[PDB]
């Protein structure tokens, strides 16, 4: 993922391109701050294309919709000529980098917060390896910068940080002595204690820290790019919302026409789908009854901004739709404040003993754009959700979708897996938002798609904690 600059301008990007790039080079940068360009080289000149991210997916200006950015230039370097990379050597978005950071700090966090293999990299001008081994001691590793170049001493010269890194990690610094320098993995830093979130979220919000955190996330979905081949099938590609949003093939809910848009997220279980398309209700609903999920979460309007987010996949209050195979009555509708709660009977046609209740929690409050000011509306809306699943013997994965079924549906799914820790194991525990996000991720492409909803998933646990 060398190609993304997080702190350049568009000025700076040009000169990039025009000096140290050819006709076929590309970069993708941070704008409007939460949007994106893609500065591409084609005959001697520089093109800035516009990314839109308001929570939903990345908008290519002149493109297609995608899960994540990784996910979109794998697409059109496999399909403007996006042919080269412009690597970055800035090292901000690295997890091991900790920037101004004393030794006696460093030791603390490896003392603590460290286990054998676990390195950090921190700042004269010159830059210091920590490294902890053993089952154990704390080892630094000088890290010279001369004319731009990076080295410890002898040997190669470096680009960058990260070439150097990756170098010592495939064959690690070896010690007169036997010990072998192993940096097996980055220092644990955003693990943290549920009772301390408000100590964190101060330290984010100060100069954003917030906006470290999450591009560091984002550097690591290049690691995720598995297979979405049942999607891209021809049988299959009017099944999709958004053609190149894909379910992974690992993950995909087999419908025992085994297709659907839709994963099995396990942290209870949840099933991360997209809003119905006409073509694909019978299908939702072969889903559900299936699955044995007696939860669905929808997180959008029908229509936003004109345009149709999800079908209406349910029937009227009182009555009786069969689709397909499958029978559904709406028994009774519920309005609450930000959401409606509809209370549905789910049948297979031709056998009376298969009917089971489907309790459908609509939130109908969420901005259009971006994500609630307060988290207040959302967190009581997940504990109703919550309390119903629970009260349900041998209930199924929750169904949660909103358009798409990664930006707002990632969200939601997350500050459950979060908040749910804190009710099993107290408020006396460890969490780790991006460790949780990252592994909702290897599941579905693109769960939780901006800085605003990683800060949103912050606010919500924080305001959980404070509450309890
Ligand atoms: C100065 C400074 C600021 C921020 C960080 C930092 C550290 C980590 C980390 O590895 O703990 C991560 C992660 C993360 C965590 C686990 C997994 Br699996 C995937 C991503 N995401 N964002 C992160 N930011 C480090 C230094």
């Amino acid at each position: 993922r060398r190609w993304f600059h997080p702190n350049i301008t568009g000025v700076e990007a040009e000169n990039l391109l025009l000096t140290r790039g050819v006709d076929g080079s590309f970069l993708a940068r941070p704008s409007n701050p939460g949007d994106f360009t893609l500065s591409v080289r084609r005959n001697g000149a520089v093109t800035h294309i516009k990314i839109q991210n308001t929570g939903d997916y990345y908008d290519l200006y002149g493109g297609e919709k995608f899960a994540t950015l990784a996910e979109l230039v794998q697409y059109y370097m496999e399909h403007i000529e996006l042919k080269y990379p412009l690597n970055c050597a800035d090292p901000t978005s690295e997890r091991w980098f900790h920037g101004h950071l004393s030794g006696k700090e460093a030791e603390k966090l490896l003392t603590e917060k460290g286990k054998h293999g676990s390195f950090l990299v921190r700042e004269p001008g010159d830059f210091v390896l920590s490294v902890r081994t053993g089952d154990s001691k704390v080892t630094h590793v000088m890290i010279r910068c001369q004319e731009l170049k990076y080295d410890v001493g002898g040997g190669e010269r470096f680009d960058s940080l990260t070439d150097l890194v990756e170098h010592y990690k495939k064959n690690p610094m070896v010690e007169t002595l036997g010990t072998v320098l192993q940096l097996k993995q980055p220092l644990n830093t955003t693990r943290i204690n549920a009772a301390e979130i408000e100590s964190r979220v101060r330290e984010l919000s100060k100069l954003q820290g917030f906006w470290e955190e999450f591009e560091t996330l984002q550097q690591q979905e290049c690691k995720l790019l598995y297979s979405r081949k049942e999607g891209q099938r021809q049988e299959n590609k009017n099944k999709n919302r958004y053609k190149n949003i894909l379910p992974f093939d690992h993950t995909r809910v087999v419908l025992h026409s085994d297709y659907i848009n839709a994963n099995i997220i396990m942290p209870k279980s949840y099933i991360a789908t997209q809003g119905c398309l006409q073509n694909t209700v019978n299908d939702f609903w072969r889903m559900v009854f299936q699955e044995n999920s007696r939860v669905i979460v929808m997180t959008t309007k029908e229509v936003e901004r004109g345009k149709s987010k999800c079908v209406k996949y349910w029937p009227d209050e009182y009555a009786l739709k069969e689709y397909g195979v499958m029978r559904v009555r709406n028994v009774k509708e519920s309005a609450a404040h930000d959401y409606t709660l509809r209370e549905l009977k789910l049948s297979k046609v031709g056998q009376g003993n298969t009917e089971r209740t489907v309790w459908q929690y609509h939130f109908r409050t969420w901005p259009d754009h971006g994500v609630p000011s307060d988290p207040g509306g959302v967190l009581d809306f997940l504990e109703e959700v919550h309390h119903k699943q629970e009260s349900i013997m041998d209930a199924g994965p929750v169904v949660v979708h909103c358009s798409a079924g990664i930006g707002r549906t990632g969200t939601f799914i997350v500050i459950d897996i979060l908040i749910d820790i804190i009710r099993e194991k107290g408020v006396d525990c460890d969490i780790d938002v991006p460790k949780t996000i990252q592994m909702v991720r290897s599941q579905r492409s693109g769960m939780v798609q901006t800085e605003a909803q990683y800060r949103f998933i912050y606010m919500a646990v924080q305001h959980y904690i404070e509450t309890l």
